[PDB]
């Protein structure tokens, strides 16, 4: 029942959606999945959106799925993905998350903004449609939404808000972008502002150095990135360096567009979190030897 | 409750869903404006997508919209724009258009298909997700979704599938690729398929010429185009082309994007067949110089 | 010899660079060519870029069509385009191209430019290079080039610059942009600035009243647009757009990707001004089909 | 002297183009680089392009930046990518390089290229350019090209093509793509062709396991490289890979968009091989604090 604060820290999970064969909802393992983050250590957990398969599944499906997440997590904020290509489906799904239990929401920019204008014009009309009393998520990931926001627009865009609480950064390279929007908040230009990295935890070792205050990973072991930030947090640099470059190799491997959750499923499965790696369509599975080849990644771990 | 067919001609009009000014949807109007393209000679009406401001309203907002155009065109067929970032999103409206009475539906690709694989692949996705016995338009603009597609490409995707109908033509340049088609059929590789031509009506003179079977029309004057292609038809060469020059100044002011919407709804409400101009955030609509501009070119027609 | 000043005016014609069948550059035709615009009224002529095939040519040739045109055109100002991947190959052209006689250059921002931030310092570097004695034309053409500039990034780069004196408006829809950029003169904030529009001429009629001071362009009936400027700049409208709208069917037909540069010269070559129509690879010529459409609307006007 | 064929195998180092604070050439420099990339084992060095910041440098410093190299390497196999915006400079660039004793050309295809027909066309038109007699190498990297070619497509082009000899194999993910071709010249569709593999190296550890030839890195330690190749060559796999996680900490660091080339030329610079770390504008150098990660990294390898 607790909103998302600029002072959310740690490792926040992002969620597949489980999928048994036939494409239908596992909330077994919905369940199981979210039971294990609470377990290892996560301060929360993001839900829907891309990583989740949200565009293969139809609105009471998506609804259903946040729902589950959100009742199980009890003790965890719960982070549900509203980007869509309308704001009336935004203003739905934000609505119905909050009052189910979601701390907060995460936008997206649509794929077409290019000048700042466009682009701070943009999320001053997704506040106005889930409401100013809504805390939420700035999501910046040029690599896949090909658009890209300065430090300044991030700063504007934050400011411009009553309650944008987060920044989920994803810039690639990004390592600059965090230093400087640390800069603003020592300046006074930038509120507190919590900042959560992403881009499959590519940079999380040097991320936490820059200053960001945890991950949002949707690495299958996000038990062992609790320990990176940890480490991280303690001024552990040999340490927190030693435990991420064991898990680089398959990190690398897993932050592969579309192969990515491929990968994840396989494994989350073979942890024994997902009773199938199933995905609905469009998506494929790992091949014989690409399977072999993330055992092996998995048995040097 | 006549289903599409690849023998579809003339003039199908491109509905956009009227709203009031508080962007609720208005019943009034879309019975009006139904009223009117029967009236003028339209033998279709396409309805909701992108010049509908689908993407603007939620899942049940579309499906009465799309019910209410589908039950007052009981003398022409409708046609419903599925395209969705998910099949199980494309196969409820498919599904729901159909049991309510509509003629068949339309399906652009995402924006990111390159590979003519990634193409022909998808399509094939698409109409399982659908429904083989669902007759469809296969929509070909490359200027607003980016991807590419061959004559090759489309006859593989019409061949490929059991019911794909139709194509709406709006290839930019794309006068011989309507050649090229109607050769593919003439030598035999090529089953029959109606090809309504698009991308605002900027070269719907000389499409006629290709061999296009009409027009899938967005222009304000649809009952106007109705005669262009009648006069084509009819071998009327000159008195064709000019009463399409004496159109294209207003066509090509319309045919702009973002401020195209706001053209078409000024002029529909000057028609009376809108109450409002309203479209729904985001969009703007003209400024009091756009408008004396457009109104100048109404006067001169 | 004369410089580019922000009070150019009138029509600059865009020239395309003549070859003949082997490829080989025309120079009869590049002498009678500009012969051919100073005899019909243009106030200059623009060489090189895009529209000239640049791409397709080696340094030593570019530099060659330029001074040919550059010599030739003894009564009118000619601007080169510069642009070009890096700043070495524009230098040299640049100050080859002045040291040659001509009025400035013209210089469009490399494609992958999306933030206002890397939109205003690519320029400033830009002119860094070719010197701020230079005097340039900024183009903003976002349909070919993708970038897209807002006025108030435009007045930056202008009053960033020592010798910005004009620009290429080709935005589509551009009509407010002009509206906007002479508010900022007219409260001070933008200082004298030419604005010659292009996009085939597609708004020409528009893009005058708006306050545009002429155009830049590549229609094969430069002639006649000269007479469409005097005629808008006269106040006397239902004249001008008489003899726009009288044109408009051609100039669409020639405002398409690709195909433009056939038509072009197609016509050009009809009109006795060019030995051949010939283009470098990559580059295909007029179908039959088209030849007798052209040929069509050529009757008609 | 030795012309490129298909069994080219083993590290090709991608070598900078070494430049002083001034921006000038530094000779010097490019031939310490060379003698050192022989003297650690490598195969071949592929120069200009991209890496080499050719876009940076005029038509004569290209010529002979890539003429040096290829003097200075007479036992190693040189590769001058002449990827150019037109068939005129390309050709130059390629016979010259080939006169001066370069073993082949790369050539990547331009990033507006979508369908089959225009990529399978424009490399026969690339090939038409450079002459058939001439060796060349094609460079798949979609992360930066935009463009993506199934293997079928490539297969296509290596079949069409008299000379193409090797596949620059940057596909991200690409690990089945090396398979799909390996499997094609099994089945008897594909004939001889090297495989080098690039995208900084991400994937070299499974890419050799797939039967990718060799390497094509632009990784500043390609003596390490060249050992990895080896040992995976040997089918010593733990070997391999526990070289390979070790560098791959840094390998990902430098496998950043723009920071790229400033983290090559300060490790370089710091191994003492090239004088400056400069590059051209645009172009900026490490902050203090990327300096320090890197050394970090260095000092953990």
């Amino acid at each position: 029942s607790l909103k998302l604060t600029p002072e959310a820290a740690g490792t926040f999970a992002i969620a597949p959606t489980p999928f048994h064969d036939d494409g239908k909802i596992d909330d077994v393992s919905i369940d199981r999945l979210t039971d294990f983050y609470a377990e290892v250590g996560c301060e929360g957990v993001t839900v829907l959106g891309i990583l989740g398969e949200a565009p293969k599944l139809d609105a009471a499906e998506a609804e259903a799925v946040a729902t589950r997440f959100i009742k199980r997590a009890k003790s965890m904020q719960v982070i549900v993905g509203v980007s869509a290509p309308g704001f009336a489906a935004m203003r739905r799904l934000a609505r119905l998350s909050m009052d189910a239990g979601a701390a907060g929401v995460m936008i997206a920019p649509p794929p077409s903004l290019r000048t700042d204008e466009q682009i701070t014009t943009y999320f001053r009309q997704a506040t106005e449609a889930i409401g100013d009393d809504v805390p939420w998520v700035l999501q910046d990931y040029p690599l896949t939404l090909s658009v890209v926001m300065t430090p300044k627009v991030i700063r504007q865009i934050v400011m411009d808000s009553a309650s944008c609480v987060m920044l989920k950064h994803e810039d690639w390279p990004g390592l600059e972008k965090i230093t400087t929007l640390r800069g603003f908040q020592k300046d006074g230009s930038l509120r507190p502002l919590s900042i959560l990295c992403g881009n499959g935890g590519l940079f999380l070792d040097f991320e936490m150095e820059r200053g960001a205050d945890g991950a949002m990973t949707g690495y299958c072991f996000p038990d062992m990135l609790v320990d990176v930030v940890k480490l991280s947090k303690a001024g552990q640099r040999d340490l927190a360096h030693n435990l991420f470059d064991a898990h680089l190799p398959l990190i690398r491997y897993e932050h592969q567009q579309g192969v990515g959750l491929s990968v994840r499923k396989y494994v989350l499965k073979k942890r024994g979190l997902l009773s199938s790696s199933a995905q609905r369509k469009p998506g494929a599975s790992l091949t014989d030897t690409a399977r072999e080849e993330v055992d092996y990644l998995l048995s040097r771990l």
